[PDB]
């Protein structure tokens, strides 16, 4: 179902959350070489769950799920920003910037934390 597809998305968005928990301790304890495998996991988890999201958005315009629609482009558009933000951040870890690294870890963070409510509105309405 549709309802199943979103909860293997939001399983994979947990497991973002985790890797990215351990990354943050990495970067402040300065092992730049876990720092960058820990990245790269977090590109391949990101750019899959975006295709799940889109699968899903999709999915419920063909079911003329109009409410579910609604929540899923206000999601999907937020979580473009925190993609901007990813990016950005492992420019900055390319570039050495540590300040603007922090800043944008930061930054993706809050972007997260403020798009949990209509993550959880969106399982139940699909
Ligand atoms: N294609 C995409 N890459 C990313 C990276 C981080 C976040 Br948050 C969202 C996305 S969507
Ligand atoms: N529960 C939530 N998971 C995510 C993932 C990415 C972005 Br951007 C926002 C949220 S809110």
């Amino acid at each position: 179902s549709v309802k199943s597809e979103y909860a293997e998305a939001a399983a994979v968005g947990q497991e973002a959350v985790a890797v990215f928990n351990t990354m943050k301790a990495a970067f402040q304890n300065g092992d730049k070489e876990a720092v960058a495998q820990y990245l790269a996991r977090l590109a391949s988890l990101y750019t899959r769950h975006e295709e799940l999201l889109n699968r899903i958005l999709e999915k419920a315009r063909r079911e003329g799920n109009k409410e579910a629609v609604t929540l899923m482009n206000e999601f999907t558009a937020t979580f473009q920003t925190g993609k901007s933000i990813f990016n950005a951040m492992v420019a900055a870890f390319k570039n050495g910037d540590d300040d603007s690294f922090e800043s944008y870890l930061q930054a993706l963070e809050k972007v997260t934390a403020k798009g949990e409510t209509l993550a959880d509105q969106i399982a139940k309405a699909l």
